[PDB]
């Protein structure tokens, strides 16, 4: 978001959240690109899980997660580790949202300069992006959620959940294969 448009269609997509109606503020506004639109939100996803989920970093630690998991998830990224290897919670954020930025610094899947389109494989990176994210939710669901209650930051994650899932449904960016944990909760909302 070069605070351009962009910016405006961020501006958008977090103005129109305050109708309550979660089904319709993350449908494509009339006219606007599908990539554009999913580039965004994706972005603002990106954003806010980080910041969530940096809310509770001391309470996830390298003794308090010895694995990512609930459901185990290891850090194969791609070109750089083509094994999965297990490692810490704490280890596989780090590594994931590194990554899901390089993906959002890399001009070939999202572009600043206007008028260039999207890659065509584009939509299977943002696909992606999201699943990754959406396991930082899981993390932060399973084991510590008391770790938010108890902290201020507790009906935010909620909001930017329900945000996420409704969006993700939406498009079809996220296999229902990988919402099994917290499927209890995409049917309650
Ligand atoms: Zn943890």
């Amino acid at each position: 978001p070069e605070g351009s448009h962009q910016y405006e269609l961020l501006k958008h997509a977090e103005a129109t959240l305050g109708s309550g109606n979660l089904r319709q503020a993350v449908m494509l506004p009339e006219g606007e690109d599908l990539n554009e639109w999913i580039a965004v939100n994706t972005v603002d996803f990106f954003n806010q899980i980080n910041m969530l989920y940096g809310t509770i970093t001391e309470f996830c630690t390298e003794a308090s997660c010895p694995v990512m998991s609930a459901y185990e998830y290891h850090w194969a990224d791609g070109t750089n580790i083509k094994k999965p290897i297990k490692c810490s919670a704490p280890k596989y954020i780090d590594y994931l949202m590194t990554w899901v930025q390089d993906q959002l610094d890399d001009e070939t899947l999202f572009p600043s300069k206007i008028g260039v389109p999207f890659p065509k494989n584009f939509m299977s990176v943002a696909k992606t992006i999201l699943k990754r994210l959406f396991r930082v939710y899981a993390h932060i669901y399973h084991q510590h959620f008391d770790s938010v209650m108890q902290l201020e930051e507790e009906a935010h994650l909620n909001t930017s959940f329900k945000h996420f899932i409704f969006f993700v449904q939406e498009f079809n960016l996220i296999d229902r294969r990988e919402l099994a944990p917290l499927q209890e909760l995409i049917e309650k909302l």
